This record gives structure tokens, C-alpha cells and sequence, in this order.
DNA sequence: CAAGTAAGCAGTCCGCTC
DNA sequence: GAGCGGACTGCTTAC
DNA sequence: TCAAGTAAGCAGTCCGCTC
DNA sequence: GAGCGGACTGCTTAC
């Protein structure tokens, strides 16, 4: 045929590679291949051939008859103390050999399955490890069929019920409907069942015919998959359960972390990407709850499906709603992926690197595969992975700021610093050239230490690198970095475009039209800008949605390519990385420290010079690769009173940054490259934030409380001129998932008023929030914490020594729900709401905690509401942080007592 | 006399010390000890103080100890080394006791107590102490009395008083059989209520406050249970009266699998005898129950009783209390034998540490070295951080599995301490590095000479010869002190046979014991004056003779443990003097030395026997070579010998006169090659092994590394009346192997080595026939039980569940809902039995706590559904197949008609 | 489960000042 | 006795 | 298993492979 | 289904 072939899944099972793939005729195929791998040994110079290790030292290829021999050869070589070289993960070698080209994949041919089960349980949480309760609903969406297959148990030990009606389902809540979105109604294939055996046999047969390649859902890896597997195992036997693998192989793998161990089913020939796990790695959020209800609301702004009574009883109560719920749960994940596009990101990284798609969770595995593939094309031979001891190594510099208001601020930030350092210095395992005598870092920062080398590219940690060779790490990181730049470009264009539409919405023309057909990844032409100011509110609001969805797509693509390249840096400091080397890891961080503090000096020198001052500190702060510059003296040299409005002084500072500061900064960094004799100048420092108060207001513009704790009123970020000023808040309690939701909102308004409006406005809102606090929903004002090691501090159900406050809260909960089976149980390693309790409370302790994202069981709710300590809660979560902000910013959130 | 500390603690800025004063009276003092640490100087300010690298240091006296510790952090942040003893109570001890401490154990209050706690609802967790203490027995070393506290009334029993006369009687005369030697040492005290009992004991504790506190599980059970039980009634401050500094604290003991809690009683030294036993016994026991260790050590039986322990006090309060008393006595009997308390006192006072710190070689050795360096106005380096990582260890030759008829073994003397001294290894004696040939090239002496200037190890490390290392120096002094104190012990032995040959017909007179030193051979003056003494005054002179002997032994055992301890510390990141390159210099030097002298011995024997490239060295491990003597015996004829002693004499003569000089020459060449500071690779002949002359015995066999058996006639010049089996590694040696299978396999080996294949085949039949009639405990396997919970999946085995843990889960299901049923303890050991298919327990094995009978609830069913066939095959036949395969014989003449069925 | 370090605040324990 | 600060754990950010 | 070290054996589980 | 051996965990030696 005329289609390029690409793998779907791959496994090693003994001496066979089992591959699912799409063939030249674009059909799904499977094949068992007795892969003949090759490894490599350091040979003498005379025996030379086309194969050299990364240091250029020659190797002979050793072809093996099968894979189990190769692995044995490695163990034997490890006894002799001789290095066994090459790709020891044979299915990477196979993927590499079979697909010796850039893979173009067609996602319309990749079966992506999306499923959720319901298990009615009278006696608490149905543990998937023993699946002792009937499965009474499955919904399974298939991306090739674009259908929702619904499987519905009518008869179970916990009730006989009637068929679900798609007719009822479609309707609105009011006329007994379930509000199943109408755009999936014609995509639902319903199948009822008299017994569970029939339901399960039907789903397995169905699974044989529509075998997922990508399997996803919410908590599918930890609940649904193990629960279905063991439910089928317990009824029919193990052999029948293993039909969930198209190669009939499963492992009951033990996943370990620092607080215990859990069980997961590996289905060989399937790629499980649990969406909860994609969300945690790729979303760059930290959420107080990871329930689908909660993530659905945050991402889609779509509310919970309400239901009366406990989940354990919904089926008897309203099976019609039970089944609709199951169906929408599946849809929710598809909605979330449409927005975030984590499946597309996964496929993209998994095919770029030639790895199993689930290996996108592991940057070590992704990069091992990329660097392997890269070295193999040059007939070069990767090192044996070695054992190394974990030990600390130093990281970034963070300047101690003077706690203060800062009125006018411009920030600058190095482009992809650590990847840029890797490229600039030529930092690679095989580019190490030697070392030099290390002066103190201060001496390099101030340029009074002797030039390290006239021959080699240097870091100030004393490492020297060849300028005449290209390192594999520089080469391969450059490629991913360029992708990241391309996608960031699209993101910022989408961002700029959004503000134009936002601006056009202020004066919406009352007309009837349609959205304009544009690509949001590129700055609107003057022409399109003209046609936008003649649109209706309806048409503009649809275009704003399309822009923001384009920005989110850019954000996912760019920030996760940045994670991958930053994770190659990190991989250098991870003992399990093939190319682990603390000299190279600390070459990067130590260079970074010099670069930041070097450019701090250079910017101070330059601004003293423009402002006719001496030894003034203009750089008030920086962290890792950022500087924050006080612009007060720049504004004052013009005279604040000559500016027409805010956008006038913003324009001026924008021009000053670009035309005066950027050239000075590049001069500074070119001199630093020369001092270190680096391969390429790549220390590029873009203007980010222009921040200050609205002109003529008593806003303070910004404050720092200390390291990693500040707020700026931002008018322009990285060339995006905002319709309305945006708060950039880093580190403060507004940004922390542990801070109660209502208090996040309260503190942010406190900050907005401080920066924008000033002390009197702040003092006005403080009084306001104090008044409405005790009438706020109890969940909205509860603290959140992760609960680790509940058992370490559980001493016959009471706090042991050094018991953390949130753990105390959980022990208090556990005591109060003892011998109530249907009470919701706190899960080790998950998150809890926390409330303090007034002295004299019935729970016998000073706080209580319950599972985050839930109402507290009705058994105890009323007593909790009655004994909530509102005074301590307000003091701890609101007033204490606010006192931190206001002491920093040198104003008051209240006037003290006056008779 | 001279003043010695009892206990010491840092509480903030106050050292609290209990001590004996010059009058011999127990005292306390709080002290605001002003510590001193040290910093690096430029030459200008140099004074008497130098760090171990020589470089000069300023003393920095602090007002309190907390600013010294803060200064440390200040200095750390700065990246400046802060020299000297960070453990301030050691510096104090050093300052306060600047002389060899002479201690008097009759002035040290050693208490050991045991409590009983009647409980219906299973094990009474000490962390909650939710049941009445209904018995305590508390022996005091100074009073020589057992104080019995006996609760007469409780929620579980209103019972009568305990009769010391019914106690004394024999178990036939309705008695408890309480030893007669203690009956007149018991101070009984019944109580009508527990608060009364508890208050008195707390007040009795207040007079007679333990310095050394011991017992069996006192640390993990008895102490916390007494503490918390008193807290929970009388409140915290009252419970803190168990510290004589009213300062107590709850400690978090963390291991690889979870954590427990103990009560640190500040101002008491707790040496739980279970923990002393584990550390100092160098056994591995299938159980560490008092009852099991008592049986093993003393041969004293099992304190017996009917029904559960929860219903003993009610059923037979009279036996209950006797049990409680005899429990405490058992531990005294055990310490009478092993003397671990006295050894502990000796080492602590030697090192000038808390006595409880003898548990730690790192602490003990840090203190010893600090005190010596202080004396030379030198300054210990700061504790530094090092990444936990492996380093290479001993060499072990791969043996050819075979019978080996005639074997002679040679062992290097204290190898690792000797390499440290030989190569002068210390952090401050590191001088540089060299190009490293493969180890084989150093073994074969074809590698080029590392250095002409520095003492070398072949891991590439080079050391100054022109100075003595801190570590070498210190080890040499403890070596020298061992010799010192064994001399003293033997001189006091020889002096004690004099006095006991002057007691023959003692001059009936009125004299007084001579004021003599017993650590030296009596001058002929004293020998004369000793005969003209009375019986009284001789017998006192012999009591002092023998206490000089016991003290000499205690001290030299002490020194030996320290010598063998030190290498361990050197390999541990938390050791001040830890260096990785130093660790692997020690061990790689050891590898060379063994394989060097293997080459040398092979070369010499080939020359002596007129052969070439014959392998004489069949095996070696770390510090040992085993030499095949067959060809040596064949020079003279096997037939030419009169008896076994003749050829043993012959090999003893040949080793000492021929092989040892050849070995000394070998090791001398090696010393020059590595340019070492002194030659200390000394290799004594150890075993001579073979069959009885004219027998069909095979003499010995190897199955592999760390698995062999020798019939030994002579060890280090001691000629045995009867041959002794030296068995290493084999299942006879392993605590996991059933007691009865240990004995059977040993008799199998004995017959193989001494008698031959047919004798083996005769015994095999006999043990097979008797196996099914043996007691179930005697044929049960033993295993430690770690991570039970990990593999427990709703009461059933999880993935990769180990066999013994499957056994524990079977037991748990079987005793579920029986609260009075004995529970398996996480980290403790279990008996394991396989079960025949279709058994009611629902699995293929069961496990229960070791050193116990399995609970009567299930005992009958286990006995019925025991799989004897699987048991015999796994524990006995499979290992025997290993031995006989290696030795190239068979435990059966042929396969049975049944096996060919 | 899945690359890295720097560093903030909440809370416990405990000894010190007040 | 109350309040504080240092040494610590636990959690959660910023980069 | 609070409290020195590494080398290396066997029992048993999982699993592929061969009979 | 049983047996073997390799890759692993668990345990217990030797020194
Ligand atoms: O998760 C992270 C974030 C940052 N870092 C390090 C390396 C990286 O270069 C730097 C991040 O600084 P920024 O957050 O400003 N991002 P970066 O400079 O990489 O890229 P850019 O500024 O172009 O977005 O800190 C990590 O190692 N891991
Ligand atoms: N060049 C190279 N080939 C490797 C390495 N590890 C495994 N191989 C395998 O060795 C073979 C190389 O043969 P070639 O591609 O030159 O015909 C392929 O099967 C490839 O997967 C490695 O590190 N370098
Ligand atoms: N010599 C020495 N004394 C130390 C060291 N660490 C702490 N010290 C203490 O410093 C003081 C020195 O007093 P000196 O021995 O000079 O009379 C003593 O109290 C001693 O305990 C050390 O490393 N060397
Ligand atoms: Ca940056
Ligand atoms: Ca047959
Ligand atoms: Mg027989």
C-alpha cells in the first residue's frame, strides 16, 4: 500500500517481541518476532569496525540468537568487570530497527478506549484487589467507532431494576431528565443483562473485537482495570481474565513509593494512560481534590450531576440516573482531553522517541530512547547503565529581597536557561575535556578571577568541555527546544489575539453575524482586526473561546516540551539515568548561578549610569533565571505627571526595556561567554513583566514578603498588552491548594486592592470579609492537606508523638466514625479538608479532617458545623497571611481600637 | 578510692551525672558544663592544639552547650570545618575523668524486673496500658533481694496471698519448685489495690533507683507498660518519677519495616538482656523467648502451667507469682554464665561512654579515639556526610565440588586490623594515588611497583610511611593492651594455684592478707610469707586472685571485641573516620594477600613434590587457605603410617617446618612490593583434617563457596582425643533447619567423613523409618517474619508471597475471632510446617510463633494434616542429595522398586 | 511510579527567658 | 505558667 | 529488626520454555 | 501438568 507503517503497542515476552501495528494497507496487525538483538564489547584497536563507544573507543557487535541469552551475557560481563554496551531494553532496539525513519502516525487508526464501571457496595469501598461485589454498570467509549457502549446489570443481589431510557436521559432535570448532553445521545449503544456472568462475558467478547491500544479513564489503572480483571478472575478463572491482554499475559505489579505499596494490572499489548495520571504530570496544577466531579468543574466549568442519598443506594433509588451518571463520567474525560490534549501530547512524545506510549510518564526512558536512536544513526554505542549513590548537589541562586512595596517593576527571564546552558557550554558525557582550579563563584561573577581556559568551554564549577565537537545531549535537546519555541509562539499569538477580542467586547456592535474563520496561532492581520470590531457579542464570545482553547493547546505543547528538556537536565542528577554525572549536573546549576548574578551586576552598573546615581540596587530580586528591576527612577527621570494614562508609561517602559536594557544585557552576556570561552552565546533574556499601579491611584503596584513570595499588578507580559491589569501572584497563600477556596478569593481581592487602589480600599474590604465569613459554606473555608503516614502517628486511634495537625484531624474523624461501614474512609496519600474545633466539642480533639472533594458524612456533620472554631480558622487562614502581606507592603489592613 | 560516673545525660545546658564519690557513695549533680570546640588557624595563632592532619586550631570555650551546637550550624552554612566532640557528655566524661577509670560493680545498682498483666482481650499493648499490673518482681544487685509486688484484687481477680513455702516444695508435693538459693532472698508484698501497689513500687524505685536496668523485653514491654500505666492513673509528672532527673522522653525507633516506641528514662542505663544476648552471643537462635534461651543456656526446663496466660492468675495465682519470680531469676542465671552486664560495664568505662552505648561500635570507637587524641592536645575532625553506597569485600575462591581426603588450613592473624597497621591506613595518612593494574597483575607480581616512597594498597591508594596513622596507632594500643591484660589474667591464675598450694596445711595462725599485686608473678619473698598465713587470710587472698583473673579475662575479651569491631565502623558512613577509599584499600589488599599467598603456596608445594602447575590450594575465604595434603601423604605411603596420629604428626611437622617459613617469605616479598610500613601478614596453621587411617571415610567435602565439612584431628596444635566435625554453611549450621534434621544431617556427614558410603546408606534407612514418629516441633522449619502486612491481601497471600508468610496468613485465618490466641509478631521468628492437599486450613503450609507449642485450638488438626513426605524431602533429603552429589557417593544403594513404579 | 534543587509557612517538642 | 525561638517534620510552592 | 562491614549460599515465586 | 533455570525476594550463613 501507500501508507507509512507505525507501531501501536510492543512487548518483550521471553525471546519474542509481540507488536501491534498499522500496516501499509492501514489495517491493525499483530506479529510475534523472535528478535535477534545486538550488544557490544570494548575490542582492541586492531579489531576496529564501524562501531565506537561515545568516547571514540572501538567495539565489536555481538549478535545473539535470542534476547534471554543477551541479558545473560550482560550478567556474566558484570561478573568479569567488563562493560556490556548497547540498548539493554530490547524492545527499544526492535522499535529502532523496525522504524528506522521519523514516524508519521495517523491517530484516526489508533483505538483509544475510555471506560468507567459502577459497583454497588453496602459494606464500604469495594477494594479492586478482591472485587467481591457485582459490576452492575460499564460505559466504554471507542474512538474508532465514536460510540459509547453501555452495559447495564438489571438483576444483582442488591436489587432488580428496569431498563434505562435514552428518552428520559436526554430530557432536562425538570421533567425527570438526566441532562445527558444531546450531542452524544445518538452515539449510545445500550445493552441490558439478566445476570452479571452474561454482562462480563459480553464485555470480554466485545473487548476481543475492539481491543484498546490506548486505554484511559479516571482512576482506571488503580480501580476499574484491577476490579474488572479480578471480578472476571474470581468467577471464571485466571485464563478468562487474561483475555483482557491480546497476548493473554498480565502482571499484578506492585507499585512502591515511600509510604507503602499498591497493586496494578499490567495488560501486555495495551497502553494504559490513566487520565488522572496524565492530568497530574501535564496540567501543572495542584488540586485540593482529584475526583472527576472536581476536575470537571475546574476545567469545563460544568457542575456535578446531583443525586439524593448515598452512592451505595443510588441504583435501587434512581438506576435511570445511576446509568446516565456512568455515561457522563466517561464523556467528562473526553471533554477534558479535547481541552488539554494530553493523549495527543503522549502520542507525539511516544512516537518522536521510539518508546511505548505509557513510557511518556518517564523522562529517563524517553531520553534514553532519543539519545540511543541518535547515537545508533552514527554507528555509536551507548554505555552500560551503572549503579551510583544518591547524593545532594547544589542548584539555583535565589536573591534575598528587602520586604517592601515596589511601585514600578520590569522583569527579565533567560530563555530555557538550563537547556541553553547545556548548548552554550558544550555539556555532554563525551565532551568532557578536563578541569581547572576553581576560584570562588563571587570572583567569576565580578570578573576578577583568571579566565579558566583559552582552548575549552568552561563552567565556574571547574568543568572544561571541547568546543570542536557536538555533544549528543546538546544536539538532541536543541531539537526538542525548537519545537517548544514554535508552540510557545502559537500560544502567545493566541494570547495576544484573545486580548484584541476582549477589547472588541467592551463596545459590541448589536448585529447578527457568525465567528470569523481564522488561525488563532498567528497574530490577526489589520484586516481581520477591522472585521472583528463589527461583530456581535455572540460572535466575539465564540472567537474568544476558540482563542483561549488555541492558547491552552499551545500551553500544553510548549510547557511539556520545556518539562522534557528540563527533565534531561534533571536526568543528569538521577542515579538511574544512563548519562548520570554530577559534574555535568553541577556544571549547569553553577553556571546558572554565575549568569544570574553576573547580569544583576551588569544591569545595576548600566542603570546607575543612565540615572546618574552610584551603587543603587535596581535589581530588587531574582530566582534561578529571572531579574526584577525597580523602574521608579526611570519613571521619575521623565516625571510621573507627563504621562497621559497607564498605557503611556507602560509603552515608555516597554521601549526602554527593548531599546536600552536588552542591548546592555546582551553586551553583558557576550562578555560572560568570552570569559568562559563557551561554544555559543545563548544567554538570551526576554522582558517579561511590566508592573505598576494605575496612574493617579494610591495602588502600591507590587510587594515582596521574601524569597518566592511576591505580587505584581501586570499591564504587559512578554508582549501581551492586557485589556485589564492581571495580578501575577507567586508563592502567596492565594496560589496554594492548602489555602481554603473562599480565603484564596478574599486574599486575592486584598492583594488586588493593595496593588491597584491602596490602603483605604484594603481596610474597607477587610471589614467586609470579616462580616460575611461566619455565613460562608464550611467546605469553602476548610484547609486542605495531603495525608501521608497516618499509621506512623496512629497510637490506638489517638495522636502519637509529633503527630501532624492534619493527621490528628484524621484520627479524630476515624474515632467518630468507628463501626460505621458506609462512612467514607480517608485514603492514605490522598487529600483531606481540615477544620479546627472549639474547646468542649464532642470529638475530644482540637481539629477534624475528612476526604477532600466530599461533604462530611451526615452522621457527624451537624456537630462539626456547631463546634467549628471560626475565630481560629479566620486568624490562621486569612488574617495571619494578610498581616504578612501588609507588614511587607508597609500598610495596615485595619485601624486599631478607637473609643 | 577513685571516683567513677554511673550515668550521664545532656538536658539542654545541664549535664546530669549520677556517680560514686571517693567515699564510695552514690551522688547526683546537675552541671552547666561549659563545652569547647575548635576552628582552623593560620600559623600565627597556633598553640598546643592541632587537628589530625597537623594543621593548627584555636580552642573556642562556649558559655553553654546550645551556642556551641548553633556555632556548628553557623560554621556549616559558612562551609568552615568545626573540629572537636559534638557529643558534649563525652567531652564532659573526658574532662571529669582524665584517667583509666577503676569501677566497683558492688556499688553499681543493677536492677532487673518482670511484670505480669492479666488480659482477656489479647496482648496488652504497652502504648495504652489499659489493664491492671497484677504482679512485679524486682531483683536489686546491691540488696541481693527479690522484691515481689502482688495485686490481690483486680477487675479480673480477688485472690489469696502467695505461700513462699508452697513455692519451695517440689511439683509432686503440689509445689512451684522455686530454687532454694533465692527462697531466703524474696521480699513479698501483697496489696489490696493497684494504685497502692503502683505508688509503693514508684516510692521503692525512688530509694533504690536502678543505674543499670535489665530484664527480658523490659525496654519494649515492661518499662513502657509500667510508665504509661502510672501516667494513665496518676498523670505524666508522676510517671516521670521513674527518671531520677524527672526528665523522661518517648523515643521513635525506626527500622526498614515500620517503627515502635520506647521510654528513654534519662539518668538510667537500660541494657535489655534480650538485646545484650543478640549482640554478644554471636549465635542465631530459632527463638529469643526467655524460656527458650533459658532452656538453651541453663538446661532449666519450661516454667509450666495449665490453660492460657490470661486465666493463670485466676486459676493458680500461687503458680502465677512463682513464674513471675523465676522469670527474673532466669535472667540472673543467664548473666551468671555470659557476664554481658560486667563486659558492658568494662567496655563503657574503658571508652568513657554511656554503658548502653556499648551496643554501638561507632560511638564506642569514636569515644576511645577522641580520649587518646585529646591527651596529645589533638582535635578530632567534624562528623561529615557520606553517601550510603557499597564497597568491594573479601575474596572467596570457587571450589571444585568434590570429596577432599587430606586437608590442612591456614588463617591470617586478625587480617583487617593487621592490614590497617601494615599499610598505615587513616584519613590523615592519605598521600595520593597511583596507576592501577588489574588485581591479577599484583597477585602475579608482574604489575610495576606502585611507589618507592609510600605504603600502597592495589585499589591505587598510597599512605605516608614517615608518620603513624591515628587509626593504626589506636588499634596497635588495644592489641598491645589485650596481650597486657591476658598476661595479668594468667599471672593471677598462676598466683591463685600458689595460694591454693599454701591452703594445703595452713599455718594455724592470726595474720592478715598481704597487700600484693596479683597481676604479676609473686616474688620469692611473697611465696615464703604466703605459706606462713592462716586459712582465713589465704582464702581472702584467693578471692582477690580470682577477681584479678575474671577482670583480666573480661578486659581482654573487651579488647578483642574492639579490635574485631573497628573495621565495621570504618565501613559505616556515620563514623567520624569513615573514608570510602580507605575501606576498599583494606578489602582489596586482603584480596591480593589471600591470592598472593595462594600462588606462593602452590609454587612451593609443586617444588617440594617435584610437580608443575598442580592445584594444592582447593579453597579460601577472606583470610583462609585450604590445602589438599593428599600428595604430601603420598610421598610416604598411606600404608607406612602406624595410626591416624602418625600422619597428623607428619602434617603438623610439615606445615610448621616447611610451609610456614615459605609463607613468611611470601608475605615479606609482598610487603616490599607494596612498600608497606611493617610486615603483619602472619598465617597460623589451623585444621588438620582426614579420615581415620584404614577407614572408608572421605575426610571432607565442598559443595561450593561457604559450604564444606572437615573431619578435624588437630586445630592450632590442640590434638583432639576424638575427631571434631568442622561444618561451615551446611544446613546443620542454620537456625532455619529443623532441630532433628540438624542432628540427622550431622550424623550423615559424620558417617560420610569417618566411615564411608555404606555406613551413610545404613543411617539413611534408619532416619527415614523414624522420621514420621518424631515430635512436630523437632521437625518444623524456622524463619524470621518481616513484611507480613505487605503480602496480606484481605487475609490471603498477595503476589510473590513468601512460603513462611503464607504460613502466618493461614494461622491468622485459623485463629481469627479467638482474642486469647497467640499472635505472630512482625520481625520475630515462626515454626513452619507444610500441610497435605485438602486440609481444613485452606493452604499448603501453616506458621506459628517459634519456641512455642501451637495453640490447642488447632494443634490436633495441624498434627493430622502435617505433610511428612514433603517435610522429609525439603529439609533432609534435598540437602543430603547436595552433600552426596558433591562427595560423589549416594545415600541409597539404588532407586527403590516404588520409585521405578 | 515516572527528572532536579531552593525555600516558604504550619505545627510539634522542648528548653530557656520572662 | 506563658510565650519565644531553634531544631525538627510535613507539606507546598518557585524555578 | 536502633546500636560495625560485604560475599554468597539455598528456599521459594514467577514465568517462559521444553518435555 | 511437572521439571528446569533465570530473575527476583527473603533469609541466613562465612568471615
Ligand atoms: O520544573 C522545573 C522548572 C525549572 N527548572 C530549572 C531549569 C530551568 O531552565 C529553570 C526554569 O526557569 P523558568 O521557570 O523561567 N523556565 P526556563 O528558563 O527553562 O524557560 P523559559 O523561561 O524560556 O520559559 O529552572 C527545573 O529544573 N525544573
Ligand atoms: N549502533 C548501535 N546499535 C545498537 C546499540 N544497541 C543495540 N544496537 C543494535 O545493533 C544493531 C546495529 O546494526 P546495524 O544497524 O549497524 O545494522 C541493531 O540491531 C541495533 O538495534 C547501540 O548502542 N548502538
Ligand atoms: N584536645 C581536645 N579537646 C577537645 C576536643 N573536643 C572537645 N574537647 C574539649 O576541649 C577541652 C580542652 O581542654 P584541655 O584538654 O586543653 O585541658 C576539654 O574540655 C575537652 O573535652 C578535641 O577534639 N580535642
Ligand atoms: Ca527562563
Ligand atoms: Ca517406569
Ligand atoms: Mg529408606
Amino acid at each position: 500500500g501507500s501508507m507509512k507503517e507505525f507501531y501501536l503497542t510492543v512487548e518483550q515476552i521471553g525471546d519474542s517481541i509481540f507488536e501491534r501495528y498499522i500496516d501499509s494497507n492501514g489495517r491493525e496487525r499483530t506479529r510475534e518476532v523472535e528478535y535477534k538483538p545486538s550488544l557490544f564489547a570494548h575490542c582492541p584497536e586492531s579489531q576496529a569496525t564501524k562501531y565506537f563507544d561515545i568516547y571514540g573507543k572501538p567495539c565489536t557487535r555481538k549478535l545473539f540468537a535470542n534476547m534471554r541469552d543477551a541479558s545473560q551475557w550482560i550478567k556474566r560481563m558484570e561478573d568479569i568487570g567488563l562493560e556490556a554496551l548497547g540498548m539493554d531494553d530490547f524492545k527499544l532496539a526492535y522499535l529502532s530497527d523496525t522504524y528506522n525513519y521519523e514516524i508519521k502516525y495517523d491517530h484516526t487508526k489508533i483505538r483509544v478506549a475510555n471506560f468507567d464501571i459502577e459497583v454497588t457496595s453496602p459494606d464500604g469501598f469495594p477494594e479492586p484487589s478482591q472485587a467481591k461485589h457485582p459490576i452492575d454498570a460499564i460505559t466504554h467509549y471507542d474512538s474508532i467507532d465514536d460510540r459509547f457502549y453501555v452495559f447495564d446489570l438489571l438483576n444483582s443481589p442488591y436489587g432488580n431494576v428496569e431498563e434505562w431510557s435514552i428518552e428520559i436521559a436526554a430530557k432536562l432535570q425538570e421533567q425527570g431528565g438526566d441532562e445527558v448532553p444531546s450531542e452524544i445521545i445518538d452515539k449510545i449503544i445500550y445493552m441490558p443483562f439478566d445476570n452479571e456472568k452474561e454482562l462480563l462475558m459480553e464485555y470480554l467478547n466485545f473487548w476481543q473485537q475492539k481491543t484498546p491500544v490506548i486505554l484511559t479513564g479516571w482512576n482506571v489503572e488503580s480501580f476499574a482495570i484491577p476490579y474488572v480483571y479480578n471480578r472476571i478472575k474470581n468467577i471464571f478463572g485466571e485464563s478468562t481474565a487474561k483475555r483482557l491482554s491480546p497476548h493473554r499475559k498480565t502482571r499484578v505489579k506492585v507499585i512502591e513509593n515511600m509510604y507503602g505499596s499498591r497493586e496494578i494490572i499490567t495488560l501486555f499489548g495495551i497502553s494504559v494512560l490513566d487520565y488522572i495520571d496524565l492530568y497530574k504530570k501535564f496540567s501543572f496544577t495542584n488540586q485540593p481534590s482529584y475526583s472527576l466531579d472536581y476536575i470537571s468543574e475546574f476545567e469545563l466549568n460544568v457542575g456535578k450531576l446531583k443525586y439524593d442519598g448515598p452512592i451505595s443506594k443510588l441504583r435501587e433509588s434512581n438506576h435511570q440516573r445511576y446509568i446516565s451518571y456512568n455515561i457522563i463520567a466517561v464523556y467528562r474525560v473526553l471533554q477534558i482531553d479535547a481541552k488539554r490534549q494530553f493523549i495527543n501530547l503522549s502520542l507525539d512524545m511516544g512516537y518522536y522517541a521510539k518508546i511505548q506510549i505509557q513510557s511518556v510518564f518517564s523522562p529517563i526512558k524517553t531520553w534514553d530512547a532519543i539519545i540511543f536512536n541518535s547515537l545508533k544513526e552514527q554507528n555509536k554505542v551507548i554505555p552500560q547503565g551503572r549503579s551510583h549513590p544518591v547524593q545532594p548537589y547544589p542548584g539555583a541562586f535565589v536573591k534575598e529581597p528587602i520586604p517592601n512595596r515596589y511601585k514600578y517593576v520590569m522583569s527579565f527571564d533567560l530563555t530555557s536557561l538550563y537547556p541553553s546552558i547545556i548548548r552554550q557550554v558544550n555539556i555532554s558525557p563525551e565532551t568532557i575535556a578536563g578541569t581547572f582550579k576553581v576560584a570562588p563563584l563571587h570572583d567569576y561573577i565580578n570578573a576578577v578571577a583568571e579566565r579558566p581556559s583559552d582552548v575549552y568551554s568552561c563552567s565556574p564549577n571547574g568543568m572544561m568541555y571541547y568546543k570542536d565537537r557536538d555533544g549528543v545531549v546538546p544536539t538532541e535537546i536543541t531539537k526538542v527546544f525548537n519545537q517548544r519555541k514554535e508552540h510557545k509562539g502559537y500560544m502567545l499569538a493566541a494570547q495576544r489575539n484573545g486580548e484584541i477580542i476582549k477589547e472588541a467586547l467592551h463596545n459590541p456592535n448589536l448585529s447578527v453575524d457568525e465567528p470569523l474563520d481564522v488561525d488563532y496561532r498567528f497574530d490577526f492581520s489589520d484586516e481581520i482586526k477591522e472585521k472583528i470590531k463589527k461583530l456581535s457579542a455572540k460572535s466575539l464570545n465564540e472567537m474568544l473561546f476558540r482563542a483561549q482553547r488555541t492558547e491552552v493547546a499551545g500551553m500544553t505543547a510548549q510547557i511539556n516540551r520545556k518539562l522534557l528538556i528540563n527533565s534531561l537536565y534533571g536526568a543528569l542528577g538521577n542515579v538511574w539515568f544512563r548519562y548520570y554525572d554530577l559534574r555535568n549536573a553541577t556544571a549547569i546549576t553553577t553556571f546558572g548561578q554565575m549568569a544570574l548574578q553576573w547580569i544583576e551586576r551588569k544591569v545595576n552598573e548600566y542603570l546607575n549610569e543612565v540615572c546618574g546615581t552610584e551603587g543603587e540596587a535596581f535589581v530588587l530580586y531574582g530566582d534561578t533565571d529571572s531579574i526584577y528591576v525597580s523602574a521608579d527612577k526611570i519613571i521619575d527621570k521623565v516625571g510621573e505627571s507627563k504621562f497621559r494614562d497607564t498605557n503611556h508609561w507602560v509603552d515608555f517602559l516597554d521601549k526602554f526595556a527593548r531599546e536600552r536594557m536588552e542591548p546592555a544585557i546582551d553586551r553583558g552576556f557576550r562578555e560572560m561567554c568570552e570569559y568562559m570561552n563557551n561554544k555559543q552565546h545563548l544567554m538570551f533574556m526576554d522582558r517579561e513583566a511590566i508592573a505598576g499601579p494605575p496612574l493617579g491611584s494610591k495602588g502600591i503596584g507590587g510587594f515582596w514578603t521574601g524569597k518566592k513570595r511576591y505580587a505584581l499588578n501586570v499591564w504587559d507580559m512578554e508582549g501581551t498588552r492586557y485589556a485589564e491589569p492581571k495580578l501575577k501572584i507567586m508563592g502567596l497563600e492565594t496560589q496554594k491548594s492548602s489555602t481554603p477556596k473562599a480565603v484564596q478569593k478574599a486574599l486575592k481581592e486584598c492583594i488586588r486592592r493593595m496593588l491597584q487602589e491602596g490602603e483605604e480600599s484594603l481596610q474597607e474590604y477587610f471589614k467586609e470579609f470579616e462580616k460575611e465569613f461566619r455565613q460562608l459554606n464550611y467546605i469553602s473555608i476548610a484547609s486542605v492537606s495531603s495525608a501521608n503516614n497516618i499509621a506512623k502517628y496512629d497510637v490506638g486511634g489517638f495522636p502519637g508523638p509529633k503527630c501532624p495537625f492534619h493527621i490528628r484531624g484524621i484520627l479524630t474523624y476515624n474515632r467518630a466514625i468507628k463501626g460505621n461501614i458506609d462512612a467514607p474512609q480517608v485514603v492514605e496519600g490522598e487529600k483531606v479538608y481540615v477544620l479546627p474545633l472549639r474547646e468542649g466539642n464532642p470529638f475530644g480533639d482540637k481539629c477534624i479532617a475528612w476526604p477532600s472533594g466530599t461533604e462530611i458524612t451526615d452522621l457527624i456533620k451537624d456537630d462539626v458545623l456547631h463546634w467549628m472554631d471560626y475565630t481560629v480558622l479566620l486568624e490562621k487562614t486569612f488574617i495571619k497571611p494578610l498581616e504578612g502581606f501588609t507588614s511587607a507592603a508597609k500598610l495596615d489592613y485595619e485601624k486599631k481600637a478607637s473609643l
